[PDB]
């Protein structure tokens, strides 16, 4: 009568293009079909002569190399790449960007957290891990993500880039690296600044302007959870906090600095979200809206709502804990 | 390491181009992935804007509409379509045919036995079945295969021709009808003569000449299982005879006429093959070799070897019956 799960119904194909898409409904293989579809639908399979079979193997290998972390997992990977896919449609990015650029944006989005250990850079550096030693305390996680990405692509079976002349590869690889390395939150302010600076007299044919825009785009998708509808956004926060508490417990247990923002004893869902939405998320999207007006209605709207929802929740949190003493 | 069965190895993708391909090793879902690969690899998806998912849904629906016959089943249609794909490479057919021609050839190969009951035309006509009545004793099975083919494509989610302009559709539809109908073995000698007549002075840009070549090609692929290595060829013969025996049993049991060549009592495997190879297969391929010289060494040769092998088995079979029969 009807078809297997991995064949996407036309309703799904439609919803995939929109930020309201419910990421929680799907299972690993379903998600892999979606990612696969994105590559065809954006015409990347066509313009880069990607063998459609290689692509499936690549996607599967990528899935294997994500870990069973509360937040930094394949579902998140999928979530980021889906957001990226929405923005290509919403902002008509194919008008402003070459196909190469779109290829870079999508691949980097899929790859950006490969083999995340579930503990942040500060953990690596303070605990003097293999990765910190290997990368000399310079964005060890992001370097490793990027290294794993190209290890997968160096494998013949998984090499979606096999039909691209060497000079194209070099350009793609350089783009991915920049993008994946830019997801390190430590660099946030720096990148924001450079962007804001160039944002004063922006030129779509100045390569350094474009590079920064791509950087901002991936950063946007990276932390775009709070942009999604409340039902979808809310569980992600719990997962993130779960991961943070796991780290601080270890850090406490081994005698390493604990970040207050990760401390089980100091942190509440609302206080965590409020400053983050208000001071990191909102300003970042505000700046993007100057280039793409539609972003306000689609991205800023629900962020404002989330801000208000969490501010109100804090009032509640405060009133309740006040009650329990005086 | 561990890729699912339905992700085809690069070795598999490779062997798919040769007529030595072992059709028996594969589960339905793998056979589906192979047929999918063919449409991409030949540029059919590209040149006809076939929605990659619709292709998959279409293939699945086609699968659903094949029956569980000993011979006339989905593995057979896969086998036929795989042989056709080999022809395209072996004989460099893309230098001779439009992409529209290829699409007709592939699609008709896939659709050519849809919903086969396991009883041939002679059975339908003599038993006055519903199909024989519907089609007035004119190639009733083949007509039925077609109708199902187009009933499948009439479903929007299965319609791999959605983005083909109406003229193109009419042209494809006409081609497919001609080819599927040419698979009725009652017409074999008629078609051979027409082709041989054209063969005296063959014109690659005469439409009548090409229509006939395409008819011969589908006919070749249809009975081509006999051209594969012994290990692959022989089981098919047992399957066909199972179907034949099932029918002749019914015909005896219902007082209908029985064809000698389908008779449990009159037929040996060896004697059936020798006859078929000598008076149907070899002459057909011999005349095709005059247009495509490479066919001799890769079809005709295995056929000669086969004919010799079965001649040996016959000597041994005869000796066995010389011990029974009282
Ligand atoms: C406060 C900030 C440095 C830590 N931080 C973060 O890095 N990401 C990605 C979040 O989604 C987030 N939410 C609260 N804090 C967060
Ligand atoms: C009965 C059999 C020896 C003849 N025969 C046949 O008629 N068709 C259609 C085949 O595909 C086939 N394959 C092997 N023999 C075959
Ligand atoms: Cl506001
Ligand atoms: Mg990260
Ligand atoms: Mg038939
Ligand atoms: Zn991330
Ligand atoms: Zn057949």
């Amino acid at each position: 009568p009807t078809y297997p799960k991995y064949l996407l119904s036309p309703e799904t194909i439609e919803a995939l293009r929109k930020p309201t898409f419910d990421v929680w409904l799907w299972e690993p293989n379903e998600m892999l079909s979606c990612l696969e579809h994105m590559y065809h639908d954006l015409g990347l399979v066509r313009d880069f002569s990607i063998n459609p079979v290689t692509l499936r193997r690549w996607l599967f290998c990528v899935h294997d190399n994500y870990r069973n972390n509360p937040f930094h997992n394949f579902r998140h990977c999928f979530c980021v790449a889906q957001m990226m896919y929405s923005m290509v449609w919403l902002c008509s990015l194919q008008e402003k960007f070459s196909q190469t650029d779109i290829l870079i944006l999508m691949t980097a989005a899929i790859c950006h957290d490969l083999d995340h250990p579930g503990y942040n850079n500060t953990y690596q550096i303070n605990a003097r891990t293999e990765l910190a030693v290997r990368y000399n305390d310079i964005s060890p996680l992001e370097n490793h993500h990027c290294a794993v990405a190209f290890q997968i692509l160096a494998e013949p079976e998984c090499n979606i880039f096999s039909n691209i002349p060497p000079d194209g590869f070099k350009q793609i690889r350089q783009g991915m690296i920049t993008l994946i390395l830019a997801t390190d939150m430590a660099r946030h302010a720096e990148i924001m600044d450079s962007f804001k600076e160039k944002m004063e007299n922006f030129d779509y044919s100045n390569e350094e302007h474009m590079t920064l825009l791509k950087m901002i785009l991936i950063k946007c998708c990276d932390i775009s959870n709070a942009v999604r509808p409340m039902e979808v956004a809310e569980p992600w926060v719990d997962c993130l906090l779960e991961e943070y508490f796991m780290q601080s417990d270890r850090e406490k247990s081994e005698g390493l600095p604990v970040a207050p923002f990760m401390d089980r004893d100091k942190v509440t869902k609302a206080t965590a979200q409020i400053g983050f939405i208000k001071f990191v998320l909102i300003p970042m999207f505000e700046t993007v809206t100057k280039l793409f007006p539609m972003v306000e209605e689609i991205m800023l709207q629900p962020l404002w709502e989330s801000r208000d929802r969490y501010e109100e929740l804090k009032r509640i949190d405060d009133a309740m804990k006040e009650l329990q003493k005086k």
